[PDB]
């Protein structure tokens, strides 16, 4: 199965900047969500989980088909809580009914990262909705209770290498774990709706204790009130990951650049872009537009 990007008919960069802007304005307006964290983090996670079902071996799952809109995928236990991101995007989709679902879920993530003062993420249009029977089964998203070997093997299926994995994991600066959702509780840091390299700094610099939470699962906790999942902590247990963690803790621009590449790649896995497709779009933030 080849998934060829097909530009929504007649649309160009300005159309998608209008969708960007509507997302960004609602992010600004709907600021109460999740104890004033706002929707940025869950939109980033929505983009990742709708992309992260991809299997490089047979091109099943991935962002192209926008299959999260079907009940098997929106009810995946791994996706618990993402319905909030979907509901956020609903009025956006109503205003811009021409955008595909995959394009909107992925664009939500791009828009969230950028509006949260993260790197620019080039974004390409052209995902096309595919039918209900193309929805991937549950179980393709990763478990959090595992070690570095698990993480490394997991991400090979998404064609991500060590650097790409460690960069992508930096998104755990954002938002928080919620006990009723994942069986883990707490934020990873203080700046959880501003995109920074804090995840790496906290991994290296906090004094972590291995504790059990109220769901009886182990997680790493600090006196500052932060947590790390076992899979996060694996990035400093594994010496290859550790080197990269230290690099990003010590170079914010490098983290931004590597995150941007890896996140675009994640969002584009499985998609074939024709030779004459438009170049990737780089959207202006609201701030850059004076909006
Ligand atoms: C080994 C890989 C990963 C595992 C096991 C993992 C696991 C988790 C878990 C358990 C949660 C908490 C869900 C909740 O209780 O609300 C979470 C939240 C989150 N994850 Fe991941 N994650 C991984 C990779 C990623 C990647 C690659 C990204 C995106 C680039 C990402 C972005 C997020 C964000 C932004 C949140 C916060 C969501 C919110 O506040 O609502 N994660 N992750």
């Amino acid at each position: 199965l080849v998934h060829v990007a097909s530009v929504e008919k007649g649309r160009s960069y300005e159309d998608f900047q209008k969708v960007y802007n509507a997302i960004a304005l609602k992010l600004r307006e709907d600021d109460e969500y999740d104890n004033y964290i706002g929707y940025g983090p869950v939109l980033v996670r929505l983009a990742w989980h709708t992309s992260g079902t991809w299997d490089k071996h047979d091109n099943t799952g991935g962002s192209y088909g926008g299959t999260y809109r079907f009940k098997k995928e929106f009810n995946d236990p791994s996706n618990a809580g993402l319905q909030n991101g979907f509901k956020f995007l609903e009025p956006i989709h109503k205003e811009f009914p021409w955008i595909s679902s995959g394009d909107l879920f992925s664009l939500g993530g791009v828009t969230a990262v950028q509006e949260m003062q993260g790197p620019k993420i080039p974004w390409r249009c052209g995902r096309v909705d595919t039918p209900e029977d193309t929805t991937p089964d549950n179980g393709r998203l990763p478990d959090a209770d595992k070690d570095a070997d698990y993480v490394r093997t997991f991400f090979q299926r998404l064609n991500m290498n060590d650097r790409e994995v460690v960069a992508l994991m930096g998104a755990h600066a954002l938002g928080k774990t919620h006990l009723k959702r994942s069986g883990y509780e707490g934020p990873w840091g203080a700046a959880n709706n501003v995109f920074t390299n804090e995840f790496y700094l906290n991994l290296l610099n906090e004094d972590w204790k291995l504790e059990k939470n109220d769901a009886n699962n182990e997680q790493w906790d600090s006196k500052s009130g932060y947590m790390m999942l076992p899979t996060d902590y694996s990035l400093i247990q594994d010496p290859k990951y550790l080197s990269i963690v230290k690099e990003y803790a010590n170079d914010q621009d490098k983290f931004f650049k590597d995150f941007s590449k890896a996140f675009e790649k994640l969002l584009e896995n499985g998609i074939t872009f024709p030779k004459d497709a438009p170049s990737p779009f780089i959207f202006k933030t609201l701030e850059e537009q004076g909006l």
